[PDB]
């Protein structure tokens, strides 16, 4: 983990994510009145680009706390922009860092795949408890989870591939389709893949909301985060499972979304495949509940417990891990 | 290989699958009425190509659980009379006769990574008749110095941050070069002809009919090379790729960046830093493909090179 964020690739991926980086830039600059002349704490600053956005927004003092080796690159970026007097890159975890003062605001890019995989939300909440002033600002302030049933067209392509071999090469391989379905759908993994609007089978349902200012959100991460949903299918298509994505809200309201209906990001969406495709029709009712949990082996690994019911079928469950 | 994705990836590789189909079908005269051994048949698609080419019998040996799907595929094509799927490794399988030909899809990344060449050589010694047909029959290894254009854009990205967000990050290019080039790992990436700095050089050839080739793989495979640069560009390292040659009745399946792309792409051997070169800059050296000391299935590459008047350097790559 320390080895990943000390490398260039993940930071190159995060900054080249134009939708994400421009959203944080605007969400910060939009809060100029709340940041002008104030102090900011950046949890997991990486290269320090968000700390510099806060200084450009008028912040008097920004502390860029970064645990991996990339803090030495953040120091170089900050001096390269002539900002080391206002932006102080501090190495180490935010839980053991020593600030000279409680800060007026906390900014952090903490979200992982499925919102909570390999996430540093607990590190941000730990910094909110220890260093945020009473009534301080949080950027982003909240995260919203969404779910929708899907008919993954790419999966349908990989499933029908074996029925298409004979047209191209003359060898009938349609008997592979039953075997390919079990291999691509029978597993219990969370699949990270980006879908389009054509894949969405019903109206996306918002099933959970996390307000980062709430005390006790820390304990609820251990118990599990999620909620219940109900939707009606747009039309007839094979139900492959569900897509789970998130958005974060900045106090303005600016929204950074990872929805398939909105421009793509590096998070894509988290796909929960059923064991087999399920035929559904227009106005088919799909209800259930989804819980985002830490894996019992690794508290940084996202586990998702799915409970669902399709029409008159009996309620089923499935247990996913990243 | 009991999972579908690797077989789906192999068959979706149109350049690879069509080359094997033609190397088999164009050998109809040599395969008509003859027997074929398919080493690692997987789904059995190559064994059915050999049947259409005219083979009187094909033994499709497969060691993973995918042999049950190949058993179904052969039945679905009405060919279980002359195509027989036999489970287990080719080293312990019992055939009723020696065969006239061997067909096998055995090449891995860098030709010899997660390859089954030894199993094919084991089957050549045990089951192939004298002078029998091998499909493919040989493999040719190539090297060319490269200026990776994708690597240069990944390096130049940090100087472009100030234009969009107003934060200068050009100090990262020095740090990104060490991280993307200072490692000692074989990078599997596909290049184009624009990346090639000099005329590709063949530095080794493997003849699959040769007994004792298996012992030579364990000592190392490769040879020397010499090339002069096309023009001026930063030298980032060397790309290694292969081609397999079928006996004609001569079709070649290439993984060169100058030829249509395959799933093997090319094996990129990056230097620690970029090296400026110009037109007619002579690059000489030697490359050896070896089994890793930790894992004999894992490809290691010893690179020894000299750029112009610079001192001869070496670098030790693994997959
Ligand atoms: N946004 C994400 N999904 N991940 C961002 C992780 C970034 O925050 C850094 N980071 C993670 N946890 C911490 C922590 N407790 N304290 C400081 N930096 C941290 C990590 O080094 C990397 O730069
Ligand atoms: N990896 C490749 N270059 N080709 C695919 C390997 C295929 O050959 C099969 N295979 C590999 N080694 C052997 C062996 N010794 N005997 C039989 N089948 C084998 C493997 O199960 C898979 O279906």
């Amino acid at each position: 983990y320390y080895e990943c964020y000390s490398d260039v690739s993940v930071h190159e991926e995060m900054i080249a994510d134009q939708v994400r980086t421009e959203a944080y830039r605007l969400g910060i600059l939009k809060n100029w009145a709340a940041l002008r002349g104030k102090t900011v704490l950046d949890v997991g600053a990486g290269t320090g680009i968000l700390s510099i956005f806060c200084a450009q927004a008028g912040a008097r003092r920004v502390y860029a706390v970064e645990a991996s080796a990339i803090w030495q690159q953040a120091r170089e970026v900050v001096r390269l922009n002539g900002l080391e007097d206002r932006v102080h890159v501090l190495p180490g975890p935010v839980e053991t860092v020593e600030l000279p003062e409680r800060v007026d605001a906390i900014v952090s890019e903490w979200m992982g795949y499925g919102l909570l995989h390999e996430s540093m939300l607990s590190s941000v909440l730990h910094a909110r408890t220890k260093w945020l002033k009473e009534g301080g600002l949080l950027l982003p302030a909240s995260a919203e989870l969404f779910v929708a049933p899907i008919s993954d067209q790419m999966l349908e392509w990989r499933l029908g591939f074996w029925s298409q071999v004979k047209q191209h090469y003359g060898v009938d391989m349609s008997c592979m389709e039953s075997f390919a379905t079990r291999c691509l759908m029978g597993h219990s993994e969370i699949v990270v893949q980006d879908l389009s609007g054509e894949d969405v089978l019903a109206r996306p349902q918002r099933f959970a909301q996390l307000e980062l200012a709430r005390a006790g959100l820390e304990q609820e991460l251990e118990a599990g985060v999620g909620g219940r949903f109900r939707c009606s299918c747009y039309g007839s298509a094979p139900l492959h499972g569900f897509a789970v994505w998130f958005q974060v809200t900045f106090p303005g309201p600016l929204v950074l979304s990872t929805s398939p209906l909105h421009p793509a990001t590096h998070w894509k969406q988290a796909l929960l495949y059923l064991n087999e495709p399920v035929p559904v029709e227009q106005d088919t009712d799909i209800s259930g509940e989804i819980t985002l949990l830490p894996s019992p082996d690794n508290p940084r690994r996202l586990r998702i417990l799915l409970r669902y019911k399709v029409g008159d079928h009996e309620e089923k469950t499935k247990d996913f891990a990243m």
